[PDB]
């Protein structure tokens, strides 16, 4: 069952970044919104679907779950900073649940990329949809499981 | 050594980028467009202009001079592709000495990024503009000599790539 999001993980982990953003007083979410874009694209780069020139392209699984956790942490930032109750929870696993586009031959061609862009320069993008992108991810190129291990590891590292 | 950029230094780099391009017989328009943006965030990245948990944001000048060289040479690569005649060289020159809205406090603002999306989506986006970009950055950020020199140095990194 190690594929499955609950309730009860995310709500926990939006309480561990919770907890390490209150140690942040310049905490600004203008910031943390241009933060997860740029997180984003730091992924993107080690996924290399772009990279032709490449012998064996990929950067290590390790190095991809981590980069893919600093776009889930400014994603449950967002949503913390614009508060997320129960209704935006039930909302977010209706969207999930409701996703068919963000599967994993979409999210391997390289040209997926500019849809993104558009979705992030959207002034109306929503903390949910942002969520839903990163666990999307997760669930069709890596497991979300080992997501919330990865950010687990890198919030203690982040803590230090 | 002037912070102005020749049509001689422009020559000089097109050629520099078309001899490594040469050695990838995968190269690639749509990838290297891609390339371009990506390099582009890795770039602002090492701006750090949005960090404001940092103490000292903004990595090294070194650092951020490799990162900008890399767009020059998915841009540069860009042109060649395309093809970069007499006539494309002329209208860079007027539209980089017609940009007035890329200096340095538009460039420090984050929100800057967004902006950048807008065009780097656009489909209609030119080789010439990807171009005046990175050399406005390198010009009101940095030197362009600066950035000329650190593209230089990865070239003949990147070519040791390809050797092994
Ligand atoms: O407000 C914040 C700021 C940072 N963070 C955490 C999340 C993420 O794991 C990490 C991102 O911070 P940096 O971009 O400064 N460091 P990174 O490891 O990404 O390296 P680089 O900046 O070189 O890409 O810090 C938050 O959780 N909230
Ligand atoms: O067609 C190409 C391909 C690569 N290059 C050069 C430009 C740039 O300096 C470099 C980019 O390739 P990589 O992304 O693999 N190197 P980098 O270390 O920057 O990538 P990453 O940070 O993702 O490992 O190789 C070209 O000039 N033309
Ligand atoms: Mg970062
Ligand atoms: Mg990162
Ligand atoms: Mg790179
Ligand atoms: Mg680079």
């Amino acid at each position: 069952m190690t594929n499955t999001l609950t309730t009860d993980q995310l709500q926990e982990l939006l309480q561990i970044q919770k907890e390490f953003d209150d140690r942040i007083p310049t905490l600004n979410l203008g910031d943390s919104k241009i933060a997860y874009v740029v997180e984003f694209f730091e992924w993107f780069n080690t996924l290399e679907t772009f990279k032709n020139w490449k012998k064996k392209p990929g950067k290590p699984l390790d190095v991809q779950l981590d980069e893919l956790a600093d776009i889930l942490a400014f994603g449950l930032s967002i949503a913390n900073q614009q508060g997320f109750e129960e209704y935006d929870r039930d909302l977010f696993f209706e969207s999930f649940d409701e996703e068919y586009f963000l599967d994993f031959p979409y999210l391997r061609n390289q040209d997926m990329i500019y849809d993104m862009m558009s979705e992030f320069y959207d002034d109306d993008l929503t903390s949910i949809r942002r969520l839903v992108i990163v666990f999307k991810i997760a669930e069709q190129l890596y497991t979300i499981d080992q997501l919330i291990d990865a950010y687990k590891k890198k919030m203690k590292r982040n803590h230090e």
